Formats: C-alpha cells, sequence, structure tokens
C-alpha cells in the first residue's frame, strides 16, 4: 500500500501519494490526491518533484499519546502531548527562552486509522493506519523541574511529525528496525541517536492494547512509541534528523522562539 | 451576559443559551443559537424548556490543561492534560475500569477559552476567556502512583465530567471568595467531601493563563481545569457525585464500574 503526506500549494495545502523508488526525495513525486489518506484516492494530475514542494505535519491528530520509559527501574508509563505541539518536516522547534536543556527523541509514531476502544494486542494491525516518524523534543530541565512531562514535552513545535505515512505496514520489520537521529552543531553532523525497535519493553501490540483499555483513539491519533530516555542538547542554529529507513528522515532546525 | 449551554433535543443536538432565574431546571429554557458561542450569538427561534431537553458537556475541547498542586492547604503548581475522550457531560455516568482503583473526583472551576491565543499577559486574562465552568478532574489515585505521570490515571474515558454550562458574566464569580463543595452520596448516604475556595490558589487567574499560554497556544473551546485539594474521598460502582460552584450551578454524575 501507499505513502501519503501532505504539502503547502499556492491554493492553501492538500493530501498527496508520495511514489518512487527512495526514501531519499531527490527520486520521489508527490501527487496531488482530492480527498484524505482515509478514503480511495483520485488524482488531480498536479504533480512535483518532492525536492520543490513544502511537506507539513501529515496528520493533525486529536491527540499524541507517547509511552516513555519503553526502550532497554519505573515500568513504562503513558502520557500526551497536544496537537498545538505537532509541526512539520523542515519547520522550526521553536525553542521559548525558559525551556532549557532541549533534546530530541526520535520515535517510531503510529497513526490510528479507525475509532477504536479496547483493542486486544494481536488484533493491533486493524487499527492503524500506518507509521510514521516523530521527534518527541523534550525540555529536560522543565521535565525535572515541572513532576509531569507535559508542558516540557507539549510546547508548541515539540511534536515534529512526518515525512509522511507509510500504509505499507508489513514493510516494516519490528523485530529489527534502525531509528537514528543526526544532530548538525557548528556545523558538523553526528549519529546522536542509534537506537532499534527491537529495544521495545512493550512491543507494538501491548501498547495499542495498553492505551486503549484506557482511552478510545481516533482516526489521525498519532502513538509515539518510544525512545531512550536522554538523548543531547539542541540550541538555536543546530539541525536535527531522524532517520528511520523504510520510511524516511524528518529534519527540522532549532530556532530560539 | 449569557450562559451557554450544548443540549441534545429531539431534533439533533445544538448550542444554545439558558435562560431563566436561579439555577432550577423547571424554571429554565434553552435558546438554539446559530453556531457556535464564540461570535456574537444569534437566535434561531427554536427553543425548549430546559426539563425537556439533555444538557451535555457545554463544549468539544480540543484539549483540557489541567494545573496540579494549586490549591494551598512544596513542589510547585505543575500543568498537565486531560485527552478530549476524557471530557463528558452532566449526569452521564463515570465509568470505572477494574484496573483503575482508588479514584477520587475533584471540583474545579474550568475556563473556557474564547479566543485563539498565545503569550497571553496575566493582567489581560479576561480577554480570552468566554466563561466558566464546572469540571470534575476524576483521578486514579492508584494509577497516578503506578505511572509516576499522571496522564492515565486522569483521562480514561468519562474522567472529565464538565458542565452545567457556561456562565460568561465571569465578574459575577469572586475568585477571592468562591466556596466549591462536592457532595457524595454512597450507601444511600450524602455527605460533604470537599469544601474548598477558589482563594485557597496558588496561581491566581491571570497567572495561570499566562504560565499554559507561554509554552502552547490555547484555542476556542479549549478548557482549563484551575485546581482542588490534592485528596478527597475515592468512589465507587453505585455512588453518585455533585460538584457545586455558587454562581455556576450543579454538575452531578453517577458512577459505575466500566
Ligand atoms: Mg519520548
Ligand atoms: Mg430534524
Ligand atoms: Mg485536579
Amino acid at each position: 500500500h501507499m505513502r501519503f503526506g501532505r504539502i503547502a500549494t499556492p491554493d492553501g495545502m492538500c493530501f498527496c501519494s508520495i511514489e518512487g523508488e527512495g526514501d531519499d526525495v531527490a527520486n520521489l513525486t508527490a501527487r496531488e490526491i482530492e480527498g484524505t489518506p482515509f478514503t480511495e484516492p483520485k488524482f488531480t494530475g498536479r504533480e512535483w518533484p518532492l525536492k520543490d514542494v513544502r511537506l507539513l505535519a501529515p496528520m493533525l491528530p486529536s491527540k499524541v499519546v507517547a509511552i516513555g520509559r519503553n526502550y532497554a527501574s519505573l515500568p513504562p508509563t503513558l502520557f500526551l502531548k497536544p496537537p498545538t505541539a505537532v509541526t512539520g518536516p523542515e519547520s522550526p522547534i521553536r525553542i521559548p527562552s525558559f525551556a532549557t536543556k532541549v533534546e530530541f527523541e526520535g520515535e517510531l509514531a503510529v497513526v490510528i486509522g479507525k475509532p477504536c476502544k479496547n483493542v486486544k494486542a494481536d488484533d493491533w494491525k486493524s487499527v492503524v493506519l500506518g507509521f510514521t516518524i516523530i521527534n518527541d523534543v523534550s525540555s529536560r530541565d522543565l521535565q525535572f523541574a515541572d513532576g509531569q512531562w507535559a508542558r516540557a514535552k507539549g510546547i508548541d513545535t515539540f511534536g515534529p511529525i512526518g515525512p509522511w505515512i507509510e500504509t505499507d505496514i508489513n514493510s516494516i520489520d519490528l523485530d529489527n528496525l534502525p531509528i537514528k537521529a543526526r544532530l548538525t552543531h557548528d556545523g558538523e553532523t553526528q549519529l546522536k541517536q542509534d537506537s532499534n525497535s527491537n529495544q521495545m519493553i512493550m512491543k507494538m501490540g501491548e501498547i495499542i492494547e495498553f492505551i486503549t483499555a484506557s482511552m478510545t483513539l481516533l482516526p489521525g491519533d498519532v502513538i509515539a512509541t518510544g525512545s531512550p530516555a536522554g538523548t543531547e542538547a539542541m540550541v538555536d542554529g543546530d539541525y536535527i534528523e531522524i532517520e528511520i529507513p523504510g520510511i524516511g528522515k524528518l529534519g527540522n532546525p532549532v530556532v530560539d522562539a
């Protein structure tokens, strides 16, 4: 099945299908569709080289439910990031002056496909539209000061999502999926996160079961399935780029608000 | 000026204005409004005696932002979120799942946001509020302890009753002296199990709004739960809980095992 994105246009914006070979934007074509990812696609015929077009968050979720402490001591835990934290590829992560020690977190993100409640673990594939990347940006100093993580992870722009939604969920092997983050600081880039979905303590089905036992999930809701708990701080001028092979890259410049 | 609600009627759901004296539903009338309450509201002409329709949660908020540790009588006040899916209306059951134990209520003054805003200065807070309502910030104390993050304990479906309507004359409410009371009916006996006052707040209204909006954009319909004492009384299947805030009214919900 297809890859679905959203892009700026001159008339505003539109969903598209992303077609072509790599994860590499240079080989890819955005083809405009009418409708959403939730219905049967038909194409208007406007098509762009992906390098020429501005990708947006592939979905504007009613809520983002995130799992803390899910990466190989306290058990995995649920928290929320507000819909206002969500932004897209190349949008600035805008850091307020009072938010310090701000770190990235590359995570595999799941998009819910249909309304669901009390989903059993091995039935999880039936409620998922696809996978995407989220950068669960957090001020570690606020996280610590506040106790509840909501403010430190819920500042506007602290949830980049993208670059598109991969609906072919069998293409993604969850026993071995690298999740990488490359940080550029003072003009140099290093690999600052190197994890793998095989490190997840609660696996995909358990997560969905765990969440939906408590709360109803709606189409377009995003689940952030976790990361290592401490990474590396980012500052004005940096660039952070998460890569999950098979999905693509989610990059964002970092600026002072 | 107005009290705004949402109602279910034989014809479907709508926004409405609630008119008449008192808190007494026999005396009140619902007047359908055109569209939503954020603009100058226009009546469509349809109306019902309040007794013939059903109050719903007065908004469908994009998010619910809540403050912990905001009542005096220490770690400073802290913000958290309740998901929109937690929201329910007056008289709807609070449905407690089996894994959720020591479930307590918390009566709170709720603020409903009236326009999109960010970086609001504390002393400009009134310009962004539509009005006041009541929220019951229902919380599994056991899950709050097991999870550390309160999101699940407070975010289970139905754990955010809101209502009964939104009071837009916000000056009619004395934030320096607002009693907030809760009566729990257990085993057919009703007792006062919360007796607080908004003048116990550590961050006052304007500072809460500044604090929140310094971090997060707020949208029309978004709800702020301004706090409560951190411990009340556990509720079980069969109980009934009613929060009362004079000037707004009463928010009652039955309790059931999910
Ligand atoms: Mg995270
Ligand atoms: Mg009709
Ligand atoms: Mg509370």
